[PDB]
């Protein structure tokens, strides 16, 4: 109002905003960062569902990222880029429910399809402000309207005493839902089309996307979904009400909080850091790829277990894109499996492999664990250290990601959904993790968001072209529900995943290759046999 | 009279017969008695040595076949009839046969002793596929084969009783082995170089002689073709043998052990055979009612226990399998399988078939088998399901037991050689979907393709000669490799480390590693736990 462009001044339901003009390699983009979408969930509102942001007066400055939700900070490899890139990059606070919007500059004069990013982090970490989630490239190159929101993690987002009024659980997912409702009402002010909203997320964010697919009140808030290396089904994304209650009760005892009302009231008096300092002490077994406070089967947000909901759900008018990276498990081994480190080749003995299986499959009986060991052992070389190391990675990746994804894709396809499946096989030339980890969990994200287009990041030219291809796949799917370009038949086609043919594509520097069966043989072990075994 | 055909053994004089092989004559001494006829009160009893005889005993023709069930699945079909008795049935059946080079061997010659198979309920040494003609003529071997009692007559047991102690059919084999030690030198054979070889139940028999101390002094090397003493069909516990014997007695109207066996001895042979199959505890295939029993005597413990703790240092063993061990048995009980159609089966038929092929499996173990063998890219393809049904039966009953035995023998001192036989005879009468069925390597080991009237291909003739050389080289030296040939390539010993075996087909030897390693880990390591826990 005076000297402000004014292509950066926008009004939303809550009031006026002032965004910022950012520089992307190919031109400018508009960014509206740190938009509050909820009342600060602090004090008496800790553990409570979010309340919509009450209107503010004057022009709110939306030129910088807001606080990151309070969370545990990783210190396994202090100062190491491979881990620090995921750590908070803004102040930790319980006052953290803000979202961000990237659009073309000038804003589009025509309703534009919207992408909503939901970050992962095992439901205990993450932030929409991380560099790998920078929406400026998708906004500039593909003309997308990209939105990303913070949501409460850890105890603050998922500590639950099911049935209580003061800690009903799943409030972190309700934070996400409120952001989705904010987009429905307000994204038109930015040139976005609320009738074309695609959710995409990775790890716990993909599991979050799946929970919105499975929760009725969320289905009216989006039209398509992308689940990258994560699912609502599987062994880590949810807990039962009984397990959530015992974990919340134990944590309370561990911070000096011995009726649900009095217990939660006492928890609300504790400092945020006190809860973070003990949240990892409530897991029932020594484990990797397990997180203390995750979505709970409350019979409300989730009317039943994700397994039961995907086994019996109707997904006719639903298009979904799902996939995995080549080495889903390797990242998690250095966080608790003896013998595994980023600083050596991590060749392990057979004994270390058996011990690792008990940690990677913590819920397994002795017989189930033995079944795993026999299945993954190479009986031509049962003691080879290199194969055992790679087998340990496959156990963790198959159990937690690949086979849950394969299960989800199969059920969704059988029950009306249009599914596209991929495996991501390119290892970034810039990767700082060792070679034995291969293509680890989470390292497709930087290519989807188009970071290789930033010339200062020293990616290769082939990786730049590769990123543009993936951006086109993702935005084409967002636009049409089909990753294939409407008129580019020269390039090979990406067929839908079906129960009959089970076709998926490999994403690497070569053109698309069609393959059949997402670890079909191995995932029969995890998804068909092992349930029968454990229940006996 | 021909003096090459006159032989004096400890019992008396024998007269053999000059037979014609493709390349020249051989001396055949057929139907030599090695035991007193196990008839009347000697039914179910251990064998006794044959009493001496006067004059010259005629040994020019095969003797009777031990009384046994006769197959009627495909009447008149060559594929089944080639295994049926080709001489009259009789309980008076304990005779053996000797083939030698004509003239007699000038120096002591290694001896090959054949033990026929047939599920311990059938078989005979007089079958055309066991013709010692060619091995004697071409390789100069002294070949011996004996009849042993089968079915109830050979293995009905009331363990602990005096009148039916069990395993008498194996004692028949052992007595023939003793006869060879005592007499084979009169034929030019070397009793200090005796090699046992057998197929199916015959191979299991060979293995039990390895695991029974009194037998170990009677041979020096062993070949086990598509059979093992360990595994789910070759032995039964004392309690199960007692159950099956008592049930058969009930079915034939009988009636303490003495009184029971006394009434069984009054029954005509066919009465017992008529109810032989009615005592199995489950509907099944590749299961036989009366087999060797873990008596604590002939077998001091289970074959599994004995191979796990035995000392096999100075032992050489040759083992192997055919490409499609299970196909033969499917047409004998599994719905959806016939020699006359391609036997394309549904998935439901596959689950039903698995309960018959793994009769002892719980519902959960059966599910484990189904899920392991299903191709989850084509879970309902009938061709794959049919071939998977054959693989289940073959792996469960032969391939993995063999891999188990080979590993334990190698680990505990034995020199082991392993093979897979992958050639389908041009003359085979079974359908193509059966592949290389159980038992159809034998005609090549014995050298039948060297007979031009049988219309084998000239490549199969050359192939047979190769196999006869492997087997006789192993008999001579404990090593199947030709000590004159140079890297064709070499047949390496099987070891727990490298797990090397060779493919036997029309192409030169190809060394491979791991005998269905992943699948036999399932059968040999996991499934016992799954059942040892229910
Ligand atoms: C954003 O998420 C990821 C990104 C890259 C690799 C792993 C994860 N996933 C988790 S949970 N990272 C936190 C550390 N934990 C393994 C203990
Ligand atoms: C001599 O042995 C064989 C030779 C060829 C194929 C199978 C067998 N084995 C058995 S047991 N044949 C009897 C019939 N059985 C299917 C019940």
């Amino acid at each position: 109002e005076g000297r402000e462009d004014p292509q950066l001044l926008v009004r939303v339901r809550g009031g006026q905003l002032r965004g910022i003009r950012l520089k992307a390699p190919g031109g400018p983009v508009s960014a509206f960062l740190g938009i509050p979408f909820a009342e600060p969930p602090v004090g008496s509102r800790r553990f409570m569902p979010p309340e919509p942001k009450r209107p503010w007066s004057g022009v709110l400055d939306a030129t910088t990222f807001q606080n990151v939700c309070y969370q545990y900070v990783d210190t396994l490899y202090p100062g190491f880029e491979g881990t620090e890139m995921w750590n908070p990059n803004r102040e930790l606070s319980e006052d953290c429910l803000y979202l961000n919007v990237w659009t073309p500059y000038p804003r589009p004069a025509s309703p534009t399809p919207v992408l909503i990013w939901i970050y992962g982090g095992g439901f205990y970490s993450g932030a929409a402000s991380l560099d790998v989630y920078d929406g400026r490239f998708l906004a500039q190159v593909e003309g997308a309207v990209l939105v990303s929101m913070n949501y409460r993690v850890g105890t603050f987002g998922f500590l639950a005493l099911p049935g209580s009024r003061e800690a009903p659980g799943n409030v972190g997912l309700l934070d996400q839902r409120l952001a989705l409702q904010w987009v429905q009402e307000n994204i038109a002010a930015f040139g976005g089309d609320p009738m074309s909203v695609t959710l995409f997320g990775e790890s716990a964010g993909a599991a979050s996307v799946g929970m919105h697919i499975l929760s009725l009140p969320s289905r009216s808030l989006f039209h398509r979904a992308v689940l990258q290396s994560g699912t609502p089904n599987g062994p880590w994304a949810t807990v039962s009400a009984g397990e959530a209650r015992r974990r919340a009760t134990l944590l309370a005892r561990l911070v000096g909080c011995p009726n649900d009302t009095e217990l939660i009231a006492c928890l609300r008096t504790r400092p945020a850091q006190d809860l973070v300092d003990h949240e990892w002490h409530v897991l029932p077994q020594e484990s990797i790829f397990r997180f203390s406070f995750v979505p709970v089967v409350d019979g409300d947000f989730l009317s039943d277990t994700p397994e039961a909901l995907i086994n019996t759900g109707d997904f006719q008018d639903l298009q979904v894109l799902v996939g995995v990276v080549k080495d889903e498990g390797s990242y998690f081994l250095v966080y608790g499996v003896p013998g595994f480190s980023k600083d050596n080749e991590s060749l392990i003995s057979r004994a270390q492999f058996l011990a690792g299986v008990r940690i990677g499959v913590p819920q397994a009986s002795d017989l189930a664990a033995e079944a795993v060991v026999l299945h993954y052992t190479d009986w031509l070389h049962p003691e080879d250290p290199t194969h055992l190391r790679d087998a340990m990675s496959a156990v963790v990746g198959d159990h937690n990601v690949v086979c849950p994804v394969a299960q989800l894709a199969g059920r969704l396809a059988a029950q009306g959904a249009r599914v596209y499946a991929y495996i991501f096989e390119h290892r970034a030339s810039t990767l700082t993790w060792p070679l034995w980890m291969g293509v680890p969990h989470g390292y497709e994200i930087e290519f989807i968001f188009g970071l290789p287009l930033d010339p200062s990041l020293n990616y290769t030219t082939e990786e730049r072209i590769f990123a543009q291809r993936l951006m086109k796949y993702w935005t084409n799917f967002a636009r049409t529900g089909d990753p294939n370009d409407p008129r580019d038949s020269k390039s090979p086609q990406w067929p839908p995943y079906t129960t009959a043919a089970q076709q998926y594509v490999s994403l690497n520097l070569k053109p698309l290759e069609v393959r059949r069966g997402l670890r079909a043989q191995t995932c029969a072990f995890w998804n068909r046999f092992l349930p029968k075994l454990l229940s006996a």
